[PDB]
């Protein structure tokens, strides 16, 4: 009955602050976004747990500084969801996003 | 021309940069054996290397190796490809994709 996705970002420049996520489901439906904090970090950056109340299959996500000042990678992305669970891994500027930890 | 020069940008999320490295080889139009590259500089991205091999290459090689091959940072041989003699990347630590503008 909820989607639960950690999200791992790292900058090269180090300036994480006012970095956040604007997160939206697309599948199974699709809805408008909310923006996700960072709650933790580990040695790769900073960590989110996004949290849905929904069974997701597929979220859209933007990397965005404050409201929408900027997105690091102005285009939107996505996240495959199996099972309610993701993990990935987030690079600034690198639009790819990797489903193991570089 | 006669040479070719190549700037390499190389950033490592962990920091731990000490004793990384970069082995370059000639793959086009000839083939050779590498040698190993040392950075001589940094900027905001992190590692800086100037590479200077004495052939016009279209292709080389690159492996990101602690040392003398304690380690790769990603196993597999990567290339770089390069017109008239000169080129520049980006490299990021556990990333297979050579950038070929700053991140
Ligand atoms: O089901 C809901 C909708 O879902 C999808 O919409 C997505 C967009 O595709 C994403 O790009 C993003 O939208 C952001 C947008 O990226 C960001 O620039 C900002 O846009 C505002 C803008 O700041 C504001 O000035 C005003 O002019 O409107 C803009 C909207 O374009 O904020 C947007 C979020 O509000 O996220 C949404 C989901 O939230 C889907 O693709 C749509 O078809 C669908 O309606
Ligand atoms: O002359 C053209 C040759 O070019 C190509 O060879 C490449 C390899 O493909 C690259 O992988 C690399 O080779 C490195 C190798 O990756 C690395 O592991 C290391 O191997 C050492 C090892 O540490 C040591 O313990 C012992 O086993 O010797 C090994 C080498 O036999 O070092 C290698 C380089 O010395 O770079 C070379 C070019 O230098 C091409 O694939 C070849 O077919 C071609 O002959």
């Amino acid at each position: 009955t909820e989607t639960t996705i950690v999200v791992h970002y790292h900058r090269y420049d180090g300036k994480y602050d006012g970095w956040n996520l604007w997160i939206w489901p697309v599948e199974p439906v699709s809805q408008e976004g909310k923006a996700y904090q960072f709650t933790g970090e580990d040695d790769f950056g900073k960590v989110a747990v996004v949290k849905l109340p929904m069974d997701l299959t597929k979220v859209g996500i933007i990397v965005r500084l404050n409201e929408w000042q900027a997105k690091d990678v102005a285009k939107d992305r996505f996240i495959e969801i199996k099972d309610g669970k993701a993990e990935v891994w987030i690079l600034q500027g690198v639009e790819e996003i990797f489903y193991e930890k570089p």
